[PDB]
């Protein structure tokens, strides 16, 4: 039954706007909440985008990666047990 948290890692190439876009897009964040998480990731090196069931966490990871790569950004996204 364990839920899984989705994490994005900081990097020195992915635009902030794209990270905000990603959080609004795939994690259902208002722009204000996205901005907060984006800045937290920038400062902490890692941040939680959300917590979901394993299957849903898995698709959100893939979707962020797919989106990032097609935008040609190196944005790293992964998950771990909540």
């Amino acid at each position: 039954p364990s839920l899984y948290r989705v994490l994005i890692l900081n990097d020195d190439y992915t635009p902030m706007e794209f990270v905000v876009y990603v959080l609004e897009r795939f994690f259902n964040k208002s722009r204000e909440d996205a901005t907060r998480i984006m800045l937290h990731v920038h400062q902490n090196g890692v941040g939680v985008c959300g917590v979901y069931t394993y299957e849903v966490a898995e698709t959100k990871v893939a979707q962020v990666i797919d989106s990032a790569r097609r935008h040609q950004h190196p944005l790293q996204c992964t998950m771990e047990k909540d």
